[PDB]
């Protein structure tokens, strides 16, 4: 009669069943209920903030790995050295997911990885084919990128369904963390980045030259008409809907679409419409100094006002492991965060999965700073005014680096306090 | 083993499982499984239109009253006479209800009334009161309505979870439905419209005197600081839950608030928080041409290529009689669309829920138009360009009015459209 309360975010199409499904063993085992509620990404961050002010929420909460340190620094996480001690320690874990147990410089671990996700473009088989466009030179690098997506805005091909042209590249405008996931790849090919250290502390670098440079290539290709206007107000799950309804040639998202793909629409999928049938998978392009693409994933924290810490550390330990590892990467189509479990032959059987993990090397992610969330927050609200420079036709390069100058003072005051 | 596949929006905090509960007493009584499908707000036009141009989908769908003519105009939708000759016919619904089941001048009936909707303004008791501010007089008028908002914003006082001051009022200004319905009251008091009939055909009246006139109000609530830039780029979902973690005074929504204030945290509402201890419900206040407020809601659609059409009928007699009327009123927080189930102690007996009910007699909505879902899309995508204007301090007179005038020219191409 026992219970634990587990608060998750949209991880796969039916969120709340498939992480029943996953815990239905473990209840089993311990003779304990598992609670579950979804809280969408949009908010997820208000309602987790609140809870730890507050004192009352759940048991555990995900957490996406960049936020990791943001909630550990307001001093309401419990430890969780002995659960990753239990699951093999550093050495189970790709340094970068290592980093995500902890802020920066923290003594002790304050979350357990339960997923991996990383950025790749996901395109039309058929689109790029009848643009004449050679995939392999499109995401080989800016200037290929470039002239794939002029030739897919020439081409006369038409979605055999909607009988109407694709865009040739989607990307969310507003609402969505991926506003700066998105522009994050630009911004550090360039040799640009987020954040700095130097004058003792860490500052905004969004308006560095390198910076402005890969994020200007980015805007731009709205600018030339790659991006159409409508894009540029949506958010990250109305361009996967418009990807799936044969509106997109190209967009950039994680391999969980992959697993979407394979499953009927009437389970959040779509299997049945062209795109599913059309669907090719290629990193990101190099940019002049480098190749990179975001990195990132969703650890699990148990606040330090849970009333069922052992059982709750049973349940981490349980997620954190190998078994469920797999079963929920399969049901998500995540990667597992347990390193060992890549080498799994349930994930070396797909051919676009195997695109996302060997385009792992170029994976790159944020520091784990006490001010993540406000600079995210403050990085969706001033990305998405850039956005808006498009929409207006009033994108130039000093208009910009008056908007990252703005964006760059209000995320100093964030990296100072809450 | 017979089927339904029916796709709803999230109507309550765990939509799928409350539908089920619902339908459960016609499953055992008919032998049939009904799947649920959750289409979020935000791509629910598209999955829609998809199900439509494809000819492959459900058996019914949710519509909100305002897409009913434009998926009944695509030649898409069963007739339904049938069935509400069977719940009583014209006389058993509100003539504005009766109104959203056709496409404006058809013969035959394309939806069926599931539950009714319309807006007011959510406030903090504690706010309003530590403000001076007297709640008849701020929600009376206009003027009285920004009177109201100096001294919300003038006040020293504090969220005592938050420790922090509250926005006067919170509004979404991008990329929901809701960036047109909240506009609407505003538009409508000044004595505008959205369109007009000119010369028989439907037209923009967005750049109207009149509109210009109330959207310009709206829009300049936000120039005097009483909007936080931050709300500017928000959606409905991030404003709500803005509210409930105790960030703002007032906001406009619908009824459903009121289910949410009395749920906890765990089942999707908010009862933990300061906000559910402290609610007021007050109605729009009378602009200078009357008292408008936006009046809507969702019925149910049978698609005509259903393999099931039959048994789907038998569930839609189901869903909009007596019974189901006040069950998923009762879950979602939502009025019953059947006139009769008003009369139940759940509704007449909820004192915050008898505002939204004397608020109808003033409640308007958009005529049944053909092209109606490209409008609403249209017009979200211009209003969040006027929000913008705001944001970047540019919001003169001329600018709303040429943004207005391309939103027009647009609106028209989507009206003509065949
Ligand atoms: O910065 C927020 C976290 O985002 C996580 O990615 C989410 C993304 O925000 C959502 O829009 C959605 O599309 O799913 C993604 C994967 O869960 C990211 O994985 C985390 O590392 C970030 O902390
Ligand atoms: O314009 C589409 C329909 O909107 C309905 O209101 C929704 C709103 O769009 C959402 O943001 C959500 O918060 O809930 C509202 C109520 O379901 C409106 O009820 C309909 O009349 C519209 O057709
Ligand atoms: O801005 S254009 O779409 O009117
Ligand atoms: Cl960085
Ligand atoms: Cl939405
Ligand atoms: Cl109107």
């Amino acid at each position: 009669q026992k219970t634990l309360e587990v608060w998750i975010m949209p991880n796969s199409p039916q969120p709340a069943e498939d992480f029943k499904a996953l815990v239905a063993p473990f209840e089993k085992a311990h003779g304990v209920e598992v609670k579950v509620t979804v809280l969408d990404w949009g908010v997820a961050w208000t309602k987790i903030t609140t809870a730890a002010t507050s004192g009352v929420g759940p048991d555990l909460t995900q957490l996406g790995t960049t936020w990791v340190g943001a909630i550990s620094a307001m001093g309401v996480l419990e430890p969780v050295d002995d659960v990753l001690e239990a699951l093999g320690g550093e050495k189970a874990y790709l340094p970068a997911v290592w980093r995500t147990t902890r802020l920066e410089g923290a003594r002790q671990a304050t979350a357990v990885p339960w997923f991996s996700e990383l950025r790749a473009f996901y395109y039309r088989t058929d689109a790029l084919k009848a643009a004449g466009v050679n995939p392999a030179e499109m995401f080989a690098s800016w200037q290929g990128f470039e002239a794939g997506l002029a030739r897919l805005k020439a081409s006369s091909f038409r979605d055999p369904e909607t009988k109407a042209p694709l865009a040739p590249l989607c990307t969310p405008g507003k609402n969505s963390w991926d506003v700066l996931h998105n522009a994050a790849p630009w911004i550090w090919g360039a040799g640009g980045e987020i954040v700095r250290q130097a004058g003792g502390r860490w500052q905004s670098a969004l308006n560095s030259p390198e910076s402005l440079e890969g994020l200007y290539f980015f805007l731009s290709l709205a600018q030339k008409g790659y991006v159409p206007a409508e894009s540029l107000e949506k958010n990250t799950a109305q361009i996967e809907a418009d990807f799936q309804a044969g509106k997109c040639a190209v967009f950039a998202s994680g391999p969980w679409m992959i697993q979407r793909a394979q499953v009927p629409e009437a389970k959040g999928g779509f299997a049945e419409r062209t795109a599913a049938k059309n669907l090719g998978v290629a990193p990101y392009p190099a940019g002049p100094k480098g190749r990179y693409t975001f990195f990132g994933g969703s650890n699990l924290a148990l606040f330090n006002f849970s009333k069922n810490k052992p059982l709750a550390k049973e349940l981490l330990k349980y997620l954190g492991g190998p078994e469920a590892q797999v079963r929920y990467a399969q049901m998500t189509g995540m990667l597992p965060a347990l390193r060992s479990a890549w080498s799994d032959p349930s994930f070396q059987q797909n051919p676009l999965l195997r695109t996302f993990i060997q385009a792992a090397q170029f994976g790159r992610t944020y520091p784990s700073l006490a001010g993540w969330g406000g600079v995210e927050n403050l990085a969706v609200q001033h990305l998405g005014m850039a956005w808006d420079l498009v929409a207006q036709g009033r994108l130039t390069r000093e208009a910009l680096k008056d908007l990252m100058d703005k964006a760059s003072a209000a995320i100093n005051q964030a990296l100072r306090h809450h």
